[PDB]
């Protein structure tokens, strides 16, 4: 039968899982202090060589920690699930939050007094030497004013590192760090030295070699710690394990992997070491079933049980990573989340189906571990085997939010439209939440900014004003609109003004990272940085993009359609009354009964998400106006801006920046998540809603769209629930939606977790493009997830 | 007749002159301290804006000093003829020399204890933050090793600023600093903001505007000081002068000049303020008679005596500038020397003669003032009026070394061969010593390096060795040469190896200046920096070059010819004995009589400078081998390397780096100056010697060649003396030599200045492309000048 069920993990895997779940996150100082001293010691070097010295000091001197029971080793932090500090990007919020970070609503971290004193001393070096301080200096005053008023924000790469990449894991698996060094050495040998261009390329090459020499030492330090622990082990079974780990770390990643266990250790060293070099999140394993499976197939000795246990251990290690952000930024990325997206299935470079036995082991590992990370995903195409889709649906029924599902038949042509070859696009993986790329060939900047389209709508209707600040052009007061043509013309002018500022802000951050923090370790693992002699930050990648995200799409669409229908077509109210009602927040505080009646009229207009073409096409048009502006622009790496539509955990946060809207929502209330219909407003069932969402132009939003659905668990029960559920996915993907993902949970389970969080520490659910512990989320985010529409078949 | 003699200066001018002569040069700290605080305060800015903040703080806060009697005001230093410190380029040698600089051989400066304490504190900021520290980091180990062994040096721009430019004085005279600000404002309004490129251009533009706003303030601060002094001044005439100076400085250079006195004040504000922004020397007024004359002709009130006295005051102000360098570099640029070349005459853009009345006033000013500066020059072409050449010749007869003479008919086609338009080339001026450019269109880097061709010959004959060290390729041992073909093959291979390293070193310094010290004040006065939105350091100039200088040309030619004639042709000695004699320094210590007999044989070979084709063509070929290798290379500004041949005061210094040579020269002895025949070896008179020098390829050495002659004064006496002397210049220029200049002095006058320097403080003579106080020069440089061939007709 279609319902196969899931096996159980070993007792050791349960212990390792529980270590993550019980861990109290700390802030730690050692990496920050070492980095700072490497900067201090190397003021005279070009930035790329200084950055080599940084990772060399950290890799040589960071504490090496092997946790009880691990088979796969490597720790960013001494304490499980803790965070380093990367002061080179930003630091002052850390010190501002020394005493409040342990108690803040979103993602609290403990900062012990000694750690605070150590960070205080190191931060003395940093004023004005960060990437953020340089980025802000490049931006115009109007751009900064627009961000201060909540039109958009580039905080992600402003305050932290970039990340958002899937590196060439397979290359390191094959030839190791030593192979990387040899490739660079041959690039040096072949350098054209007839002009002045070789001088900086040679600095890059020597920086990469130094970085990778230190990276080899780092693995050897873990081998040494494993041997030290082995000598004082008393259980001979664990002793032999530690001896085997020492052997593994001696071989990899210096050399290519020769067993499946070594291949797992190669993967984890890369995955953790990249996040030691930089705090950029969305370091995404990508197509792990593809590049790892050859090492499983070739390992004739390994048992199926132990092979699965190693994948489980990788899943758990993926949850050891954590990241603190400033108190407001943490609310937009909430849940101790670093967005490591790992996908399985899809197509080979040849257009054949890519499923292999490891594909299903990856699904089993998710069922075994049941933790937020990795951000597990499946690719789907016309040739997806029934067995893979139904097994994925079985996994989704567990209610963890994973796997998210991505549609090859939209994503591949979407990438092609941006210049990615068919061969490279067929190999895509997901970065972060929903953002597709050709892996190890792209510097995509896939979460460069958040952009509030609903705020632009607000500002349009107030003639460029926000507060009493003239923030955009005076496109005309809404009372002077003769019809919807006047609105759209005004809305497009506002969009052009604010998107140009968005692009300025992203590109200023882009220049700042290129000038102050080019990365020699990361860059060697992406084509064509070695061949070109250029870092990722300076255009070494074959493909270059920048991806800013739209917020408030359904809010904007339903509001614009409410103006069309209720004011112009049916004349239920005038432009003057609408203006008055919006400014008065529909009488929320005054009690004005005409404004209340107006609100009730607008609230009951047709809404996006009910398969009604009239209103669905307005949502499509409003999203297009954003997406068509964004793609007009380029970044300093020679690449193209491309829109995405996804909220991570900030559709509540950024709703606070928007006053009352013509669809009737009150000031400061939440916005809609991604391309999903407004919370509770898709009332005709999951098929009708998905039909609406697929009417949007997903292809032009080539940084990725995000669609959330939430199902009543009993609707998915039994073989016949699975079949209906799989039919819904194929329906939506056949109609050219890009992505869909599912919560499967009873309302009372969420309500109980709120009332009794101590009893629900392992409740993991989808936020948007990632899953998190529900009890870690702030109440306002929890309420937003509860408020989402419950679907039923 | 042809000798009309010279008028005398006013008593004021004599007082202003003697103030320079009697000044004891100090090191001062104010500018270094202010610059350091501006860097400390502005760590977060892009470099161009940081440099704007640097000049803003200095221009706002540097002490304002007006000296007794001046009509033209503006002081770089509080004390006359003193030096500021520019730690942004290098600092550590200043502190190493706190206790020794007042007593050192070449260019001593007094450093009082208060000043050393101030600089000690300021220097704490600088480790690793200088342009020099970055430049070194880009250079390969072999390049730095060749420099340590004396093959070549890039010290000039490594330790100090660049300079070496003639800015658009005419533009500032016409539109003022306000007009510069207006052009940049229009460039801002016209910026294409559709890509990412505008972000950095707009930073440059904002940096230029800020710098020029502060530049206006600087002039107003001098106006306020003149007004303050006027209220204090008992003498009614001097009171009115100070009131007029206050009016001048209020008008210029914020606005264009409206009198000749204001034009002189504009000139001097530009000249001094450029050398406040940067320590780069060879800030060259260039075609002063061309851009200043319209303001003289339009000034219908000024008397000729006052106009002359203002020009005299300009000449004296040019001697107020001074510059300290580390104690070894000071020996290469000896004489309190900043190389401000000012030329008169030549052609206009349409190819007409450019002589005007101010042309002759500039010659008079040199006769009035008789100080080392400016480095006064004349252009000469086929159409030079006889009155011009003969007047310049009378001036040379005064023995100051000036004017140097430059041949349009070589320089203009030479510049054309480097891509300069005929129009631009016709407007050329001289930079520094002998280096031509199209003024306000060029970033020429005209003294980027000193390169020791004689050392390359030494190394060639020792199979790539220098001392106990393999510095170049193993091109073969001397004893294995079958003939001169073998030697030239090896020599060219050595030359290619070391010139590649030279180019690396230059380009490393070039990159470092572009990344850390782009200049927003200077850059605005050179085409096309404003139009392109790019500093000079990043390629804003229309024409870009790099100019490295050959040393030991005559030494190399005569040695190579001595091998050809004495070894291969006449078989007076074997290659084996020559190797032994060179290694043993011709028996200078051993007394070996065969090596002494070989020395005598080689010393009496024919020598370059006696109009003997056989040996002259070897000098030509050897100089060509250098010049042809240099021109194969480019710089990171998109420009071309081009050789020059000139020694400034370093042919003695760099001869110390060369062991015995095949021409009989003993180890460590001086090398020949520029393209001049070896000291004392041209024995057939000045026409024969000039004929030899003109056989070299001067056109390919388009960074400039330098030829010194020295005459017995009685030989130039009378109308007949002048006629011979003009005919010699016209002979040499018709035969396509690029430059010539003359000492005219009795040997006993130099000898008496050595024995009784306190009676010869005003004795000014030519070193090489510049003039200096003979008593300020080290004994070994004095002796070298005394050893030069004395000519007579």
């Amino acid at each position: 039968g279609l319902e196969k069920g899931f096996t159980h993990p070993t007792d050791r895997v349960v212990r390792l899982k529980n270590m993550i779940l019980h861990a109290k996150p700390y802030v730690e100082s050692e990496r920050a202090v070492l980095a700072t001293e490497a900067y201090k010691e190397n003021e005279q070097l070009p930035a790329i060589m200084r950055r080599a010295k940084v990772v060399e000091k950290i890799f040589n001197e960071l504490p090496v920690t092997i946790r009880p029971d691990e088979l796969i080793v490597g720790a960013v932090t001494i304490n499980p699930r803790s965070t380093e500090i990367c002061p080179e990007f930003s630091y002052d919020w850390v010190e501002k939050e020394f005493d409040t970070m342990a108690h803040r609503v979103a993602d609290p971290f403990i900062i012990e007094k000694k750690t605070a004193d150590e960070l205080h001393q190191a931060f003395k070096y940093w004023p004005g030497k960060t990437t953020s301080s340089l980025a802000a200096s490049y931006m115009s005053e109007g751009t900064k004013e627009s961000m201060s008023n909540g039109v958009f924000t580039v905080g992600n790469y402003f305050f932290g590192g970039i990340g958002h990449v899937s590196v060439d894991y397979g290359k390191v698996l094959k030839i190791g760090f030593r192979g990387i060094i040899d490739e660079v050495t041959r690039a040096l040998e072949n350098l054209d030295r007839s002009t002045s261009d070789y001088i900086k390329k040679e600095q890059f090459y020597n920086a990469v070699i130094l970085s990778y020499q230190a990276a080899i030492n780092f693995a050897h330090r873990y081998a040494q710690e494993a041997s030290r622990l082995a000598r004082e082990e008393r259980d001979p079974t664990r002793q032999r394990e530690l001896e085997q780990i020492a052997s593994n770390c001696t071989r990899v990643p210096e050399y290519g992997a020769t067993t499946f266990w070594e291949a797992c250790q190669t993967f984890w060293f890369i995955q953790s070491m990249l996040q030691i070099e930089s705090s950029g999140h969305s370091i995404s394993p990508g197509r792990f079933d593809q590049y790892m499976y050859p090492y499983l197939a070739a390992d004739t000795a390994i048992s199926s049980e132990f092979a699965q246990e190693l994948v489980d251990c990788c899943w758990i290690k993926l949850n050891d990573i954590n990241k603190t952000r400033d108190e407001i930024s943490a609310q937009a990325f909430a849940g101790y989340a670093v967005f490591q997206n790992l996908c399985v299935g899809g197509q080979t470079e040849d257009g054949r189906d890519a499923t292999n036995p490891l594909t299903y082991m990856c699904m089993e590992a998710t069922a075994h571990v049941r933790l937020p990370q990795p951000s597990f995903s499946i690719r789907v195409w016309q040739g997806t085997p029934d067995e893979f889709l139904y097994r994925a649906c079985e996994l989704v029924r567990l209610g963890l939010g994973v796997p998210a599902m991505y549609n090859d038949e939209v994503i591949i042509p979407a990438l092609q439209n941006r210049g990615v070859s068919l061969h490279d696009a067929r190999d895509y993986c997901i970065i972060g939440c929903v953002e597709p790329q050709a892996p190890h060939r792209t510097e995509g900047w896939h979460d460069a900014a958040f952009f509030n389209v609903a705020k632009v709508l607000e500002i349009t209707l107030n003639n460029g004003r926000s507060g009493n600040k003239q923030l955009g052009p005076m496109t005309g007061e809404m009372t002077q609109y003769a019809g919807m043509d006047d609105f759209y013309a005004a809305f497009k002018k506002q969009m052009a003004h604010f998107v140009h500022q968005l692009v300025e802000a992203c590109n200023s951050v882009d220049i700042a990272h290129g000038e102050r923090c080019p990365l020699p370790f990361l860059s060697a693992l992406v084509d064509d940085c070695i061949g070109r002699g250029k870092s990722l930050q300076e255009g070494g990648a074959i493909y270059n993009f920048t991806g800013p995200q739209a917020f408030g799409i359904a809010d904007t669409g339903d509001s614009v359609y409410a103006i069309q229908k209720q004011v112009f077509e049916d004349r239920r109210l005038t432009l003057q009354e609408l203006k008055g009602a919006l400014d008065a927040n529909f009488g929320y505080r005054s009690g004005n009964p005409r404004y209340e009646e107006i609100r009730h009229i607008l609230e009951n207009s047709p809404c996006f998400g009910n398969d009604i073409d009239d209103v669905d096409l307005v949502a499509r048009q409003c999203a297009l106006i954003y997406c068509q502006e964004v793609e007009k622009y380029t970044n300093p790496r020679g690449g193209r801006f491309q829109a995405g539509i996804y909220p991570v955990s900030a559709n509540v946060l950024f709703g606070k920046d928007v006053s009352a809207l013509p669809d009737g929502r009150l000031a400061k209330e939440p916005l809609a998540d991604g391309v999903s219909p407004r919370q509770g407003k898709d009332t005709l069932g999951p098929t009708a809603a998905a039909n609406s969402v697929a009417k949007l132009d997903h292809f032009i939003a080539s940084n990725g769209t995000l669609y959330n659905q939430k199902f009543l668990p009993s609707s998915l029960a039994g073989e016949k629930g699975l079949r209906n559920f799989g039919g819904l996915v194929r329906n939506y993907f056949d109609k050219k939606g890009m992505h869909v993902q599912f919560n499967v949970i009873d309302r009372n389970t969420l309500l109980e977790a709120q009332k009794n969080p101590q009893q629900h520490q392992d409740l993991v659910v989808r936020v948007a493009g990632y899953s998190a512990q529900f009890v870690v989320l702030a109440k306002e985010v929890q309420d937003d997830i509860i408020s989402r529409t419950e679907q039923q078949f």
